[PDB]
Formats: structure tokens, C-alpha cells, sequence
């Protein structure tokens, strides 16, 4: 059944037709911005990994 | 006159009458509570000297 396996994908991807594959071994994920924050009595040291 | 030069005094200032002076060199002055703050893009650093 194309249509159930098809809903299971994300909203953000968007696939095409064609994949070269030219090996046995494929690292899928994402890229997001974490924008982490660490609070203390001293002060606040904020970090950012785009 | 004893009267404006006792106004000049501060107002947390409160004197006895009695001064054991025993020495040609005095450091008068005040103790003070002071909060510092250094604030930046990365973070916020705060100090405090009692």
C-alpha cells in the first residue's frame, strides 16, 4: 500500500524521482538550529549551533 | 558657627562624642554593597562585592 507508507514521511521533505545510490551504507537525518541556554546564580552563558 | 558646618555631615553618619585618635594618618570613609553586571551577545556575568 503506497498511500499509508507515503503519510509516515515528514512535512518538510520533499522527495524526487531519482537516487543514486553508489554504496552500502546511508546517514538520513535533518539539519536544525539548537539554540541551548545555561542559567546560574553567577549568570546566564547562551550557545547557538545553526 | 558649629550649625552649618554640621549639616555638612551625611545623613547615615551618627557621632559619639569620644575620639582615642592615636596616630598622624586616618582613613575615613563608608562600606557599601555594590551589585555588578556585565551583560554581552554570549551571556550575562554578574558580581557582588558586600
Amino acid at each position: 500500500m503506497s498511500s499509508l507508507l507515503n503519510s509516515l514521511l515528514p512535512e518538510y521533505f520533499k522527495p524526487k524521482t531519482n537516487l543514486n545510490i553508489n554504496s552500502s551504507r546511508v546517514q538520513y537525518g535533518f539539519n536544525a538550529r539548537i539554540d541551548m541556554q545555561y542559567e546560574d546564580d553567577s549568570g546566564t552563558r547562551k550557545g547557538s549551533r545553526p
